């Protein structure tokens, strides 16, 4: 029972705003500036590409609810990148685990477009509880929103 949800992330900032700088500052930004989707966004290793794993405690899981999640896949050549569930305690149970991919288009806007587009798998038959489907699209709520935010509001900052 495959769940699909996706939200938009249409930034007024460059594709390299978000490519790099949402991608690689994720752990100095959304612990800080992004708390109402991940309290804690420890990156253990990486780039910001193949091999960068994070492991994730969401604030609104209280701490408890937590899963480390990683770079599974980035085109560099179109600008893609996806995260995966490879460790931690979230889903667990009888579940598998809910994917991220997100694509770096170009906006009209002169900006980008952040099409964070998530997978919610299912081991077998047995589904995930909308619970941690919530979590898979606030997650890119707070995250995408929260440093999308503070990205548009960094370079003049408050004036």
């Amino acid at each position: 029972g495959v769940f699909t949800y996706e939200s938009e992330t249409t930034t007024v900032i460059t594709p390299a705003r978000l490519f790099k700088a949402f991608v690689l500052d994720a752990d100095n930004l959304i612990p800080k500036v992004a708390p109402q989707a991940i309290k804690s966004s420890e990156i253990i290793e990486g780039s910001g590409g193949p091999g960068t794993i994070k492991k994730i405690t969401f604030g609104e899981g209280s701490q408890f609810n937590y899963v480390k999640h990683r770079i599974d896949e980035i085109d560099n050549a179109n600008f893609t990148y996806a995260c995966t569930l490879i460790e931690g305690d979230a889903i667990s149970e009888t579940l598998e685990k809910i994917a991220y991919e997100i694509k770096l288009v170009a906006s009209p806007d002169g900006g980008s477009i952040l099409k964070s587009t998530s997978k919610y798998h299912t081991k077998g038959d047995h589904e995930i509880k909308e619970d941690q489907i919530k979590a898979g699209k606030e997650e890119a709520s707070g995250i995408f929103k929260a440093v999308e935010a503070y990205l548009l509001a960094n370079p003049a900052a408050y004036h």
